[PDB]
């Protein structure tokens, strides 16, 4: 009802954004000054629609494409050219840039070569330059289901990323693997790859078919698992979804779980471990990444069991001498796969490409620095994209009243239990007698954005 003036709804908006602690208006309306309280506000006036999300700006977190040069790959330099070989960078449906593609080769007496190929984003970023700091200042890029404000230029995107264009420049990592999983050998080095996308999903067809490398990445992936699950390796693999916001809507697709999104993931874990043995062996320094034992031991890979084992997880700590990773089973890990969208991963390549040139890597203690630098940015980003995540899941709840949810009991707190919704990657508590994995079905009410909350119930119980 209240028709403010455009200097007045600006004021409300400067507070829901957060860059105003205060606002005359609501003071003066009897509402509470407040982000959230100006959000409210500025829903009913219809001053904001419901697609907007303020979480970006109240974290601070960088909205605005990174505008500097990127410099162009140097072409004079030597590269082992594997344009010849079958390689694929595998993704869930709707990605866009692809980091990473994956390869075998057949080295004859039941050794097999893993090829791990990812985008050559140190060739392009080198430390202290502009871009490599733009990089540390965000340290991830931000994926909002509305729009994705990378880490680094979009023309660096477009130049580097694997498979958008006919050959590709990479950075590789080589383990020579044999038939039980034990690496032979590890190698990392510049090369040039034919990169073809294909979806996860697509992926299998082709694994089912028969068809390599699909069929051999396969056999390697099971076996790698196998050994890391023997050194005590436990997984926390919960349904994940597709967070999606645009002019017809919000939008939550489900993510499926082909045996083939798997393997990707195992030939990305095995990337790291070889990329982490190979530091350790040339005493280069690398934000290694560590985890020590749980709080409590939890068996089981069922829904309750990985709920429970991620609440006892230790935190996962970066640092730059090697140590073991308790989850994965690893003596040694560090993640050099996703170096466009993680700054940590493009570190990892920095120092790689130095040892590479012959030149001499970060030491220790700038490492350290850099960790801690780039990590409270990155914490803030996926703090930003979290939340934003849940508001265009919660836009999606209501559009759908009428809705029944498959939940599973996975967790509870007195005579509440914590029910996750699969197809929603959504938890909540209701009021509820069910042990846990209890399949339960349910309706949600009363979304109040804002405050992004919801009142769900457990239906024909
Ligand atoms: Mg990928």
């Amino acid at each position: 009802q209240p028709e403010l003036t455009p200097a007045q709804r600006t004021e409300v908006e400067l507070l829901a954004r957060g860059r105003a602690d205060k606002s005359r208006v609501l003071r003066d309306l009897k509402l509470p000054e407040t982000p959230e309280a100006a959000h409210a506000l500025l829903l009913r006036l219809g001053v904001w629609d419901e697609a907007r999300t303020p979480y970006a700006d109240r974290l601070r977190a960088a909205l605005n494409a990174v505008e500097l040069p990127v410099p162009d790959f140097d072409p004079a330099e030597e590269r082992l050219d594997l344009t010849h070989l079958p390689t694929f960078a595998i993704d869930d449906e709707g990605n866009q840039d692809p980091d990473d593609a994956v390869g075998v080769e057949d080295l004859g007496g039941g050794l097999t070569r893993l090829w791990v190929h990812v985008a050559d984003v140190a060739a392009l970023v080198a430390p202290d330059s502009p871009l490599d700091l733009e990089a540390r200042a965000r340290g991830a890029t931000l994926y909002l289901p509305d729009r994705t404000i990378g880490m680094l230029p979009d023309e660096l995107v477009a130049k580097a990323g694997l498979g958008l264009h006919e050959v590709s420049p990479a950075l590789s990592i080589c383990l020579d693997l044999d038939p039980d999983g034990n690496a032979e050998a590890v190698d990392v080095l510049l090369t040039r790859v034919k990169v073809q996308r294909l979806a996860y999903q697509e992926a299998q067809a082709r694994l089912e078919a028969g068809e390599e490398p699909f069929v051999t990445l396969a056999r390697l992936a099971r076996a790698s698992r196998r050994l890391r699950e023997g050194e005590g390796a436990l997984s926390i693999d919960l349904p994940e979804v597709r967070v999606k916001a645009d002019e017809t809507g919000a939008s939550v697709f489900p993510l499926p779980k082909p045996e083939m999104r798997t393997v990707v993931q195992e030939c990305m874990t095995l990337a790291g471990w070889g990329t982490a043995i190979f530091a350790d062996d040339n005493e280069i320094p690398l934000p290694f990444a560590t985890q020590d034992y749980p709080t409590r031991e939890v068996a089981g890979d069922t829904l309750p069991a990985m709920w429970a084992r991620r609440k006892t997880l230790a935190r996962t700590r970066f640092q730059p001498s090697p140590g073991p990773h308790h989850g994965m089973g690893l003596d040694l890990y560090a993640q050099a796969t996703s170096p466009m969208r993680r700054y940590l991963d493009l570190v990892v390549h920095q120092q790689l490409r130095a040892f590479l040139a012959g030149r001499d890597p970060l030491s220790s203690k700038v490492m350290a620095a850099h960790i801690a630098e780039s990590q409270m940015n990155a914490d803030a980003t996926r703090q930003a994209e979290r939340l934003s995540r849940r508001h265009h899941t919660l836009r999606f709840i209501a559009a759908q009243p009428e809705r029944v949810w498959d939940a599973v009991v996975v967790d509870r707190r007195g005579a509440q239990a914590t029910l996750l919704i699969p197809d929603l990657a959504f938890d909540v508590q209701v009021n509820t007698p069910a042990a846990p994995g209890t399949a339960l079905q349910v309706q949600f009410a009363d979304i109040d954005l804002p405050q992004m909350r919801v009142r769900a119930r457990s239906v024909l119980e």
